[PDB]
RNA sequence: UGGAGUGUUU
């Protein structure tokens, strides 16, 4: 029910000097005040609300607040570093904003809470159990009270458009570049968190144009004739759900519902005449009257706006799409390459950008933050980290060699899989054109495939049994019944792809959920030109999925959790972007290496993140653990990926009984010691080395292996920080993991050891990677499932029995 | 789809 407390601090690992983008708060131990706003219309913007007590503050200057600058929160909370002459008395006043008829708003205000902030410090000296949200959350309304006037205010982040500081992404985006803000709980003192953030935005433009973007017009007047029926929906798929402006009456916003099918020549709505009764008017011709404005674009469509039920119809020439919207819909690949490029800064590039953003943010000037009497260090807060030493890597062949991680890397040279898989039997389905890939690149492709197969201790036997082209989605499933149909021992099929392709998904759902075979799709490119390294990364996912293990922890270096039997678990849930469905998915250890791991996955409410079958799926997991292995976990370890604060409560509740109830749904004696690990990618904590010495690559980042846990971390809690991989490009995310619960009492140090050697247990590549791997496939695991394409659903994403013990995932 | 890491009133 409850988090565990921190048990102690960790001691493994040389220090290193540090620098986060935490930075310290002087606090008052005064007592601020709390008041509710009932704003009637109870729906207006969050922006229109603080307009409202803008001027609201401004008016009753005199007779209300005096000269005390109080901070709003955009809903219905006021707060002030001093009482009000309210009184506790609810007081009814009056708000008018110049509006267009101008706006008339109804106000009142009453005190509620009495907030202490002396009841916070004691609380972040472990003091008190829990530390007070309602607090922290008013501190929050007062650091950010000023940036949500002259910012846009977009989730913690604010965003502007000063000289442009955008880049074009295409299809209507850019990307804006504005900053990150939440005010932290730490041992014995407030963090103020500052980071820069990036995120993509629709541009502000006449909804032609972004006709034009969208699609792929250099000039609207190309298109002298009626969208087709597949412009039409690609259009429809873009703007709808966007807010649009109106650019010929009195602007005005609406919310686009849907696309019509008709030209405004033709679209038509019901119109009511003068005596009562109504017909059927056009788009066109009722512009034509009312507005006096023949339509230049009459062929193009409308845009739907308002209820789906009303036939409110806008033309596109008189929209322009309203400036600030966030974009929320998937981006194209080459949208988010152009973003990646536009927004990776090195560790060093990053730490001056988050100084400059506190040079022009002078919080120490801010009037409503020295209203409240807060201040905040200038300078980044010092911090400590330990450098864990890395696990060695156990391989096998002959020379069984162990391998030892080098800034979070390591190699296979003169090393070969710890159990490699013999393969005979094996065919090529090369889906792409045999222009492109002539016989010659097969031949060479396969040549050298071998060489570096055998290289490894992975030796493909011969050469395959079978290669022939095709194309289409429907020829794969035919082919692939042949080819399991008449091969004994048809152990893996190689799979030829062009580029983004829709053979890909059915070659999956075919292979893994229908006749269960072992697939390895390769792109075109990587057989005309082979490299070593792309055929050796090549045959680690390979290796795998035929039931090999690539290479194991070295079994003496591991932590004494491996004494008893135990199970390592990961989840994640993969979300859609309002009828799709979203994907649970959780994989378990089938060995003690650990290496092997089983999938199970589901589909569930579109958006809900609580696993809601977690209970079904832990069962069926440790049954299998218990098949593979024989033994029955002594302990649980479940890794738990993306979990934000704020539903701690909600998923430990509902999760950690659900893994209970698997266990006593078994056996009603059966109480294996259950650790609920949240890690967690999405924040903004970033960590610089003090000492250029210490910075690793091109990018200066910190050293895989990085451990913190004290003075940015929970006061009272057992959460730490690890940057488990090497940062290639931009600055590194350290993962943070947080500890919800823990029967089996661990240390500091072992379960930091422990998470970080399950960052090297990760198949894919011979590196350590930033999440433990348990985490990682059971991310791999929902996107295979998304491939896969409610009783239907269920099973097309159920997997093929003979592809349910192995890593297809991979 | 070799891989990791980097940003997310009509
Ligand atoms: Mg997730």
């Amino acid at each position: 029910f409850k988090p565990p407390p921190r048990p102690d601090f960790g001691t493994s690992g040389r220090t290193i000097k540090l620098q986060a983008n935490f930075f310290e708060m002087d606090i008052p131990k005064i007592d601020i005040y709390h008041y509710e706003l009932d704003i009637k219309p109870e729906k207006c913007p969050r922006r229109v609300n603080r307009e409202i007590v803008e001027h609201m503050v401004q008016h009753f200057k005199t007779q209300i607040f005096g000269d005390r600058k109080p901070v709003f929160d955009g809903r219905k909370n006021l707060y002030t570093a001093m009482p009000l002459p309210i009184g506790r008395d609810k007081v009814e006043l009056e708000v008018t904003l110049p509006g267009e008829k101008d706006r008339i708003f109804k106000v009142s205000i009453k005190w509620v809470s009495c907030v202490s902030l002396q009841a916070l410090h004691d609380a972040l000296s472990g003091r008190l159990p829990s530390v007070p949200f309602e607090t922290i959350q008013a501190l929050d309304v007062v650091m950010r009270h000023l940036p949500s006037m002259r910012y846009t205010p977009v989730g913690r982040s604010f965003f502007t458009a000063s000289e442009g500081c955008s880049n074009p992404l295409g299809g209507g985006r850019e990307v804006w570049f504005g900053f990150h803000q939440s005010v932290r709980p730490s041992l014995w003192k407030m963090m103020l968190n500052i980071d820069v953030s990036a995120t993509a935005f629709y541009k502000a433009q006449p909804v032609i144009e972004f006709v034009c973007e969208v699609l792929d017009f250099k000039s609207i007047e190309e298109q002298q004739k009626p969208l087709t029926d597949s412009q039409r929906v690609k259009f429809t798929k873009e703007i709808k759900g966007l807010k649009v402006e109106i650019t010929h009456c009195g602007k005005r916003k609406y919310r686009v519902c849907n696309v019509t099918r008709r030209p405004a020549s033709h679209q038509t709505f019901p119109l009511q005449q003068e005596s009562g009764q109504t017909v059927e008017c056009t788009v066109a011709q009722y512009f034509k009257d009312r507005h006096k404005l023949v339509l230049r674009y009459p062929h193009l469509p409308c845009l739907q706006v308002g209820q789906e039920q009303k036939h409110t119809y806008l033309p596109l020439e008189v929209c322009n799409i309203v400036a600030g919207q966030r974009c929320i819909k998937k981006l194209t690949d080459n949208q988010t390459s152009t973003m990646i490029r536009a927004t990776a800064r090195s560790a060093p590039d990053r730490q001056e950008e988050i100084s400059k953003l506190m040079r022009s943010a002078d919080f120490n000037t801010d009037p409503y933050v020295r209203e409240f009497g807060i201040m905040v260090k200038d300078e980044m807060t010092d911090v400590t980290g330990r450098v864990l030493q890395p696990p060695s890597i156990l391989y096998g062949g002959r020379n069984k060699a162990i391998a030892t991680p080098v800034q979070g890397v390591w190699d296979m040279r003169n090393k070969q899989f710890h159990t490699g898989i013999e393969i005979k039997v094996w065919a090529i389905a090369c889906f792409a054109p045999q222009r492109q890939c002539t016989e010659v690149h097969l031949k060479s492709f396969t040549e050298q495939l071998r060489k570096i197969s055998r290289d490894a201790g992975m030796p493909i036997q011969g050469q395959p049994c079978f290669c022939k082209y095709a194309q289409g989605a429907d020829s794969v499933e035919p082919m692939f019944r042949h080819l399991k149909n008449t091969y004994a021992g048809l152990q893996l099929v190689v799979v030829i792809l062009p580029g983004k392709t829709p053979v890909y998904a059915e070659v999956k759902r075919v292979g893994d959920t229908v006749l269960g075979m072992a697939t390895q799709c390769v792109q075109m490119k990587n057989v005309q030109r082979t490299t070593p390294q792309t055929l050796s990364n090549l045959c680690l996912k390979i290796n795998v999925k035929l039931g090999g293990v690539n290479n194991i922890l070295l079994p003496q270096g591991r932590p004494p959790v491996f004494q008893q039997p135990v199970i390592f678990l990961g989840a994640d849930v993969t979300h859609p972007p309002g009828k799709k469905p979203s994907i649970a998915a959780v994989v378990g250890s089938m060995d003690a290496h650990p290496n092997r791991y089983c999938a199970t996955v589901r589909v569930q409410q579109h958006r809900q993140e609580i696993i809601q079958d977690l209970a079904a799926m832990v069962r069926e997991l440790l049954i299998q653990f218990y098949k593979s292995t024989r033994f029955k976990p002594t302990r649980i370890i479940f890794y738990r990926d993306g979990v934000s604060e704020g539903q701690f409560q909600q998923v430990l509740h509902h999760e950690l009984l659900a893994i209970r109830e698997a266990c006593i749904k078994l056996e009603k004696d059966y109480q294996p010691g259950i650790t609920f690990i949240v890690v967690q990618k999405r924040h903004h904590t970033r960590l610089f080395c003090t000492d250029k010495n210490e910075r690793v690559g091109k990018s200066g980042n910190i050293p895989a292996g990085t451990t913190v846990d004290t003075k940015i971390t929970h006061p009272t809690e057992f959460d730490f920080y690890l940057c488990s991989h090497a940062g290639i490009q931009g600055t590194s995310r350290p993962s943070h993991y947080h500890v919800l619960w823990d029967d089996n009492r661990f240390s500091s140090d072992e379960l930091q050891i422990l998470t970080y050697q399950l960052c090297h247990t990760y198949v894919r590549c011979t590196r350590s990677v930033s999440i433990p791997a348990p985490a990682y496939y059971a991310h791999l695991v929902a996107f295979r499932a998304r491939y896969h394409l409610h009783q239907a659903l269920a099973k097309a994403v159920q997997v093929h029995q003979d592809t349910l013990r192995t890593m297809y995932f991979a």
